[PDB]
């Protein structure tokens, strides 16, 4: 109820924060895992905005208020949380650094913010659930239901007193950036990923892909947003495996709610069907993640380590299925 606002203590603290030097080099890398550094997550986002866009891109006060309010409008859910937001934002930063001049300064600042904001106010329920049980949000947003809500939450935060990091933009650039952000957040709807990937694959294979074509650009950005959203599948196996637990904590809790309403959940959301998880991950990697990173690598060659990592993780799930797991902690 309402949009939440960071305290003065919170945003002034972030202003005064400094990143330990050792980390600077690590953050550049695709495989970097933010996990061990919880206190530093907001500062890591600052550092990334500053290195990619410049320290003069945003007024520092408005930026710190914005980031800290963004954090306060993530809910305490097992997966679609503040930690996930920064993880996604970090993947984008690594894509952007490796492909810097392909994207405009407006696209870079827009995309880093869109990633941080792309799951705002997520409740732990999927679009399938909201549409099945006619949540009011599905009345408002007939397709891409939660994504449309996340964009609306983003705009609400920008509109808070002293939070509009985009106010210094020309009126024309302001409309362009909100449109960059809307499209990017919408593209995180995996329902849309399937057609987009198939289109991009066709454009690439026939050689029609042209990055000077706004419709093509929009699509490449969309695939980038898919790759960033799913990037937990591109970490080192222990990291990826641990994250998988949080994803399923969330799925199972939704499954439980379905059962109360007289509907048996899909196996993926059934806590009594945990034996089927490894095969379901295999299916997810084969249907979604592998193709995503495969096509992204063809379009943006420097993103190849995301694909190589994802391939290594598919192999690990295959190992689990063959009974070849070694010891695991969670
Ligand atoms: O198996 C999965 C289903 C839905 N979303 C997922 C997201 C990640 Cl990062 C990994 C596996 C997923
Ligand atoms: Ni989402
Ligand atoms: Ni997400």
């Amino acid at each position: 109820a309402g949009t939440s606002i960071c305290t003065s203590e919170e945003w002034q603290g972030l202003m005064q924060f400094t990143l330990p030097v050792r980390l600077c080099k690590e953050i550049e890398l695709f495989h970097f895992d933010i996990g061990p550094f919880e206190n530093m997550w907001p500062g890591i986002f600052v550092y990334m905005v500053h290195r990619s866009c410049g320290t003069s891109c945003f007024e520092l006060e408005k930026l710190c208020r914005f980031i800290m309010s963004v954090k306060k409008n993530y809910r305490r859910v097992p997966y679609h949380n503040w930690k996930h937001a920064v993880t996604v934002a970090h993947c984008m930063y690594a894509i952007l650094q490796n492909n810097h001049t392909l994207f405009t300064d407006l696209e870079r600042k827009g995309l880093l913010i869109a990633c941080l904001c792309h799951d705002l106010d997520h409740r732990g329920f999927s679009n399938s659930y909201l549409q099945k049980f006619d949540h009011p949000l599905a009345a408002l947003y007939s397709t891409s239901t939660m994504e449309q809500h996340h964009f609306s939450q983003t705009v609400s935060i920008l509109q808070l007193e002293g939070h509009n990091i985009f106010s210094t933009l020309s009126s024309s650039e302001y409309e362009q950036v909100l449109e960059i952000i809307r499209k990017a957040i919408i593209a995180t709807d995996l329902a849309l990923y399937f057609g987009n990937r198939k289109q991009l694959e066709e454009m690439y294979q026939t050689g029609s892909l042209n990055l000077n074509n706004q419709s093509h650009r929009d699509r490449v950005i969309g695939l980038m947003m898919t790759a960033c959203d799913l990037c937990s599948v591109t970490k080192l196996w222990p990291v990826t495996k641990l994250t998988a637990n949080d994803i399923y904590a969330e799925f199972w809790a939704e499954g439980d709610e379905m059962k109360k309403l007289g509907i048996q959940p899909i196996p993926m959301m059934d806590r009594d069907k945990k034996d089927e998880v490894p095969q379901g991950q295999l299916g997810f990697y084969n249907a979604v993640a592998i193709p995503c990173y495969t096509t992204l690598t063809q379009i943006l060659p420097p993103t190849e380590p995301l694909l190589k990592a994802c391939r290594d993780n598919l192999s690990q799930w295959e190992k689990v299925i063959r009974g070849e797991e070694t010891a695991t902690w969670i």
